């Protein structure tokens, strides 16, 4: 480690990942308050009351248009990222996180409920553009010794994101009726503590060497990164890696989509990515104060055991590297997609029998905590690794589009769909992630081959047995 590889890594993250685990939790402490909002703007333009099912809408469109944000920035850093580069790009990119939180946080003060549901779109697109770049940056920067670990610190932003959304959002924090817009406002800090740090920092070597076509400026952003005399050996290796793939054929996502010669690699994406967010973990961040309250949770007391979750999501994060590396691919992905089957089962029946007993109610706790362990210690990083590890960079930059844009119309399928289902099926609503989860988890058993220390030449063979078809 050096210090400039320090703050790049965290003050990167910070202003990044976190407000992508924060923005899919701070929404769930300020529901019974923006709700209210929305009835009473809606009377003082419309002229009418406003019914249960429209406000039901208008509060489902309010926390899921946050994927659409997040589908159209995912689309935009295809086209910024041949323009300005990596570092310019987390820095034009606080454009969006801080022209965001001012309309959110003033949507009170101007009593238009458009400011917020607008506000939640514009950073999804921080949201969609910052998750694309980030990855990119931190394993373009750092020594070939560890471009494998920062997915972990990638991933535990996120959750320390989830966490502090909880933490500020109990009542004796800014989570009271007359602070909440303060709750969207302090996404100014971490945006503007990221602008009062990468600036100093270099912009990423491999851009530099590349793209912008200057090895002086390549030598000491490595030599400031790695903090060695000596770095001509990754210059060459760089340049050496570009002569080769300057000559690579790029596929299109259209022509990915349709060639048998990868027909079960891009379905086994797409059936990953779906069941990945269609497990529900999102509803369980979004909505978490609904799940406890139908539960037979004390009213008073749903802030405090809300906050536990975000705590069990960092603890199995931080854990979570002992466990991918161990494993291999194949037992983590048939495992945490099978035990959020026996976890949404035995929720199911603790929410049903919530009063044949006095106790019940706090085994639907641990029910909840044991789904989001099972998740963290198990898919919570893994696809996204997959998807690289069954291509070559020849299709992988289009592979990344079809699991990136699934991804996105995943979340927003369960985000804006979740209020619905659970009035409709009252305790009975967690069979659908049941029967999801169990579905992903048959599939992934009769398909995925092992791709711990495996070669493309082997995974590639694998799946020709069902492709039927050669390059
Ligand atoms: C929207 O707000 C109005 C109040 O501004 C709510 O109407 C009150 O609801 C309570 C509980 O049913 C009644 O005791 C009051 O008499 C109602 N007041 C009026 C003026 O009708 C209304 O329920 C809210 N609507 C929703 C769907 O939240
Ligand atoms: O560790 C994670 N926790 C989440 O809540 C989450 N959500 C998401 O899209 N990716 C991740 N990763």
């Amino acid at each position: 480690w050096s210090c400039s590889l320090l703050v790049a890594s965290l003050a990167g993250a910070f202003g990044s990942s976190f407000l992508y685990g924060y923005n899919l939790s701070v929404v769930n402490a300020p529901t019974p308050y923006i709700k209210a909002f929305y009835n009473e703007s809606w009377e003082r333009r419309h002229g009418r009351p406003i019914d249960p099912d429209t406000l039901t809408l208008l509060w489902s469109v309010t926390v899921s248009i946050f994927a659409i944000g997040g589908l159209v920035g995912t689309l935009i850093v295809k086209m910024i990222g041949k323009v300005l580069g990596r570092k310019h790009t987390l820095l034009a990119n606080n454009g969006f996180a801080i022209s965001a939180a001012l309309l959110m946080a003033c949507s009170l003060q101007a009593g238009a409920f458009e400011m917020l549901i607008v506000g939640r779109f514009i950073m999804g697109i921080d949201g969609g553009v910052a998750l694309s770049v980030l990855p990119m940056y931190l394993s373009e920067i750092s020594p070939k010794e560890i471009r494998g670990s920062l997915g972990q610190v990638t991933a535990i932003f996120i959750c320390i994101g989830v966490f502090t959304g909880q933490l500020l959002g109990l009542p004796e924090l800014l989570g009271k009726e007359s602070t909440w817009p303060y709750l969207f406002g302090v996404i100014v800090v971490p945006a503007v503590v990221q602008l009062l740090s990468l600036p100093f920092l270099p912009d990423s070597p491999r851009y530099l060497l590349l793209e912008k076509h200057n090895e002086a400026r390549a030598v000491k952003a490595f030599q400031t990164f790695l903090g060695k005399a000596d770095v001509s050996q990754e210059v060459e290796e760089v340049l050496a890696e570009s002569r080769v793939q300057r000559s690579i054929r790029l596929v299109s996502v259209l022509e990915l989509l349709r060639a048998p010669y990868v027909r079960w690699q891009v379905v086994t994406v797409i059936v990953t990515m779906a069941c990945y967010q269609l497990c529900g973990l999102n509803a369980i961040w979004f909505y978490t104060n609904s799940i406890f309250g139908k539960a037979g949770i004390p009213p008073a007391k749903i802030p405090y055991v809300t906050l536990s979750t975000g705590g069990i999501e960092t603890l199995a994060a931080v854990f979570s590297g002992l466990v991918i590396e161990h494993l291999g691919r194949r037992p983590l992905l048939i495992g945490g997609f099978g035990l959020m089957g026996l976890f949404f089962g035995t929720l199911t029946i603790t929410l049903t029998l919530q009063d044949h007993a006095p106790w019940v109610p706090y085994l639907s706790i641990v029910g909840i905590l044991a789904i989001i362990a099972s998740f963290c210690s198990g898919p919570g990083g893994i696809p996204f690794i997959l998807t690289g590890e069954f291509f070559q960079q020849s299709q992988r930059p289009a592979a990344f589009i079809i699991a990136g844009t699934v991804n996105w119309l995943s979340n927003f399928a369960v985000g804006l769909l979740f209020p619905f289902i659970q009035k409709s099926l009252d305790t009975y609503c967690f069979l659908v992630f049941a029967t999801i989860c169990i579905t992903g988890a048959i599939y992934l058993y009769f398909v995925l081959p092992e791709t711990k220390n495996r070669t493309y030449a082997e995974i590639s063979q694998a799946f020709s047995k069902r492709n039927k078809a050669y390059p």
